[PDB]
C-alpha cells in the first residue's frame, strides 16, 4: 500500500524528497481547496492506499474531515528557492 | 497554461524542481499504470494544461498513447539516487 501526501508546494517537495508514494499540491484558493477536497474522497476509495498525510491547514480548509479508521489520516504539524542551490548541487 | 509530468518518483521530484507544474508519480503495477491512463485522459481535457512530459517506461507500460496535436505529450528518455542525494546535499 501506499503513503500520499497532499499540501502546499513547499511541504509537498520536502515530503517527496523525503520517500512518500504520491504527492498532491494545493493552495488556499477556493477551486484548490475544492480539488483537495475531491481529491481526498478519490484517496479514501483506492484500495492501495494506506497512509494519507496531510497538512492542518489543508485539513481545516477542507473541512470536517471524514471519520475512518482506514486509511489511516495523519496531520502535518503547521511547523513542517534556498533548496535552488541543494538542487543544482545535488544532481 | 501547465507543463505537466508523469512518472516515476525520482523522476517527478526533479521536473517538478526544475520547474514543471505539476507532476504525478506511478509505479510500474498494473493498477498504477491503469490509474496512469486514466490520469493521461483527463489531462488531455484540461484547458490549463499544454505540455505532458512522460517517462518512456511509463509511455510504453500505458501501451497506447494518444495521437494528438494539442497538447504536447513528449517521452522523457529512461531508484532513489535524485531523492537521495537532494537528502544528503541537506547538511545545513
Amino acid at each position: 500500500m501506499k503513503i500520499v501526501v497532499m499540501g502546499d508546494s513547499d511541504t509537498v517537495v520536502g515530503f517527496r524528497l523525503a520517500g512518500v508514494h504520491e504527492a498532491y499540491e494545493y493552495d488556499e484558493s477556493l477551486e484548490s481547496v475544492e480539488r483537495a477536497r475531491n481529491k481526498l474522497r478519490e484517496l479514501l476509495e483506492r484500495d492501495d492506499v494506506g497512509i494519507i498525510l496531510i497538512t492542518e491547514r489543508l485539513a481545516q480548509r477542507i473541512g470536517s474531515l471524514p471519520e475512518v479508521k482506514f486509511p489511516i489520516i495523519l496531520q502535518i504539524p503547521d511547523k513542517f528557492d534556498i533548496l535552488r542551490d541543494v538542487v543544482r548541487r545535488a544532481i
